[PDB]
């Protein structure tokens, strides 16, 4: 396999989160009845970057992390494994504000 | 060669820079109600600005504040204050490597 990995741009990237809240609201309205929560992604600060990861990851009621596994469920739909990096931060500034 | 890019650890040393630019002013004019924040933080077009300038503002209480005045002293016998640069900082768009798949 080649995977290519791609740039875009914060609005491409809450994209790509809200269709993840949207394929497991469905589900997640559910799962009420055991009282657990599929949240499809999860924010890591490492290395003064964000790392957003893409997976399933569960919580329980303050919503603990139980983990990544199920806890006799209903089997939520199937989310993808990535890894999303956010870039450093960058603004355009006028030089002489260097410069002083 | 006016606009040039830089990261956040370089503009958050723009941010400390200024921000110690009115440290001991606003210790100074403290007892006049009044504080000289030295830049202003505006969401346009959902892009962070940050403009560099005088913008001042007054402690007030209503039921239980910080309402600004304007870009200028208040009060005509105030110290005066450290001359703040009027520049824009405009904040890119945030940008994110992703796995090609994962766009469907």
């Amino acid at each position: 396999m080649i995977v290519m990995r791609v740039k875009v741009n914060e609005k491409q990237f809450d994209m790509i989160i809200d269709k993840l809240k949207l394929m497991v609201y469905e589900y997640n309205t559910k799962i009420k009845e055991y009282g657990v929560y599929l949240k499809p992604y999860h924010i890591v600060y490492k290395n003064s970057k964000r790392y957003i990861y893409i997976g399933k990851y569960w919580y329980k009621l303050k919503w603990i992390y139980l983990g990544k596994t199920k806890p006799n469920m209903p089997n939520p739909p199937q989310i993808p494994e990535s890894t999303i990096i956010k870039e450093d931060n960058e603004y355009i500034v006028d030089e002489k504000i260097l410069y002083d």
